[PDB]
């Protein structure tokens, strides 16, 4: 069966997809064009979806998902969901509000991942980045400990199957492992990694806490303007990237992946290309050789295209 | 990650690794082989592994399998081993019984799945085979549906995680199916199934009720003369088979393994040969064509290397 809906183990007894599509609409892309690309994703085998509130898209991913269900094609079973929770959303009571509003959004009756985006807590409201008129932030430090406890009561009520975070550091991952009382240990830690950021030393502590690092911005991100710098690398054009997927006769875009997979990432891919999005379903008919792994470990440079600067000096800056 | 180590889902919510790795030791080899196949098994990723209690060697592979356990390679949950109820067990009271001594001998705390090995029952007592002093098989007539039932509360206990069924016949299966009061419906039906008996039928009933076919002589069995008829054809050498491995540039045991994958069949696989269970890693690494599929289809002479005419003549021999 396709290889990429096939699954790996989650430490509460749940199972993901090895691939995820991401669903994130870049700027001057018409929201659409994400309805378009899920059902062709989901033609070509890819069952894990990755979403969230701040993306506004919900109901657009939750309409393709669906039509899919509706002629036959998945059932919900088949499909993993992911969706994560935002930031002016983590008071305890406010964190069940915030799901029940994707559940109502996508029309799906549960999450089968719900994580917390960004440990920072931001005043609660209806702007997604509340400031003041003098343009500062506003926001609020809510212990994560406490919104983790509201995370473990929807795993409890059935909305979310599974619960973990996103851009989460050592000390804060620590900070939740080691909270007296807790009951569900985060399955996930999604933060951005690639050939620049491989974040091997994460990628160790989550494998000694049975953690799965799940990678963004895998290809080196979709370079939008209104959130990546135009001056920094572009990934796939990395000359060591493009000799080695020139001696395998595979795409830079294939071994930047399959990296990543040999590496024991779960990582996600965004394309709304209905070639490309074929192309990233053959990522596990080829295997790079030891010396190939060195090479491309080879090329980290500890880079990040996603500095969270829009949270500007949160006290909780996980970077 | 290891392709081989990825799952597929089972209608109970649980989920089996793609490729498994039978325990069946031939007769005039050492049982202390299957230690040492079993601990190389696990290093080149395999995470399913077939065992029974006739095959009588489930003490040797528990202990394969704790080493690796115990030197930190894996962890129980990363584990997939399967067990099988024996024939002179299938009284109700008796079924738990031949469990209990599979997690004894094996010394893991519960099996992730437990089948009926035969739909026969044969009279309880110490011999696998009981047969009076002018040899006629001492058999009963034990209602699989009975024994099923009995498989059920060994899944309520937690003892075992999934149950299903080995050699039964489509007869058979809707008889446990339609059984009023059913509970747990089998995961599985584990029968004979390779180029020469490719099971169309059976696959496709048992994709309709969403019961996995999991098969075993994938390769056309081991030849052990005690069961395999000297005179039968070798599948791996035939014409068409090693035309089409040509072909692709690969193995005909690796084409024969794919052809199964690629049908949806999550096929069991046994070498005791170091080198061989390597080249079984890379089944993922290529893909027939349609033409190819056809052809390999076309390879179908219903034939049976397992007839299972140690059953002699029981009223409910499933062929
Ligand atoms: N948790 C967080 O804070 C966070 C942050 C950022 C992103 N994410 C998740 O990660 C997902 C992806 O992020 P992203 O889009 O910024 O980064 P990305 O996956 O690294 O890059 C996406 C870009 O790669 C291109 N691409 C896809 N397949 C390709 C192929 N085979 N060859 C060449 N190029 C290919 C796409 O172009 P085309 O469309 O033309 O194919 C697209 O512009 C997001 O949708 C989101 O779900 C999470
Ligand atoms: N449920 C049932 O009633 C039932 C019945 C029979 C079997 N089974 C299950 O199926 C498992 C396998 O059965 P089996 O051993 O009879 O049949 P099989 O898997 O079809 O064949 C095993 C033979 O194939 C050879 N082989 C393995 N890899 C090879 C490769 N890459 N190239 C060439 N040859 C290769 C092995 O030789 P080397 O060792 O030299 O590599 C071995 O002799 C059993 O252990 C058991 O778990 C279940
Ligand atoms: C920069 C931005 C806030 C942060 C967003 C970004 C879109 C992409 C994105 C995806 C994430 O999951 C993290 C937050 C970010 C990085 C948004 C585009 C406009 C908005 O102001
Ligand atoms: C033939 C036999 C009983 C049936 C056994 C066979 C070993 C292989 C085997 C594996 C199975 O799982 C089904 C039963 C069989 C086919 C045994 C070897 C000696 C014994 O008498």
């Amino acid at each position: 069966m396709d290889s990429i809906s096939l699954r790996v183990a989650l430490n509460d007894g749940n199972f993901i997809p090895v691939l995820g599509f991401g669903t994130t609409v870049p700027e001057k892309v018409a929201k659409d064009e994400v309805i378009k690309a899920t059902k062709i994703a989901i033609d070509n085998g890819f069952r894990h979806f990755d979403s969230a509130y701040l993306y506004e898209v919900e109901e657009e991913v939750g309409q393709a998902i669906r039509s899919k269900i509706e002629d036959g094609t998945v059932k919900r079973e088949d499909i993993f969901y992911t969706s994560k929770l935002w930031s002016t959303f983590h008071r305890p009571e406010l964190v069940r509000t915030c799901l029940e509003k994707t559940l109502k959004s996508t029309q799906l009756d549960y999450v089968d991942l719900y994580i917390i985006h960004f440990p920072m807590a931001l005043q609660p409201g209806d702007i997604f980045f509340p400031r003041d008129e003098h343009g500062k932030l506003l926001f609020e430090t809510v212990d994560i400990c406490d919104t983790w406890e509201a995370m473990e009561k929807c795993k409890d009520a059935g909305l979310a199957k599974s619960i973990g975070v996103s851009n989460f550091n050592c000390r804060q991952l620590e900070r939740i492992l080691n909270k007296p009382g807790l009951k569900y240990k985060p399955v996930c830690n999604q933060v951005e990694c690639h050939l620049y950021l491989n974040q091997s030393k994460m990628l160790d502590y989550c494998k000694s806490k049975d953690i799965i690092l799940v990678s963004y911005c895998t290809l080196g991100s979709s370079r939008d303007k209104t959130w990546v710098d135009q001056k920094s690398p572009v990934l796939l054009d990395d000359p060591v990237l493009c000799a080695i997927a020139k001696k395998y006769k595979q795409t830079p875009a294939l071994v930047a992946l399959r990296y990543q997979l040999q590496r024991g990432v779960v990582p996600l891919i965004r394309s709304f290309n209905a070639k490309r999005i074929k192309e990233l379903t053959q990522v596990f008919e080829f295997q790079l050789a030891s010396e190939d792994m060195k090479a491309l470990d080879g090329l980290n440079r500890n880079f990040r295209y996603n500095n969270a600067k829009y949270f500007d000096d949160h006290p909780n800056h996980p970077f």
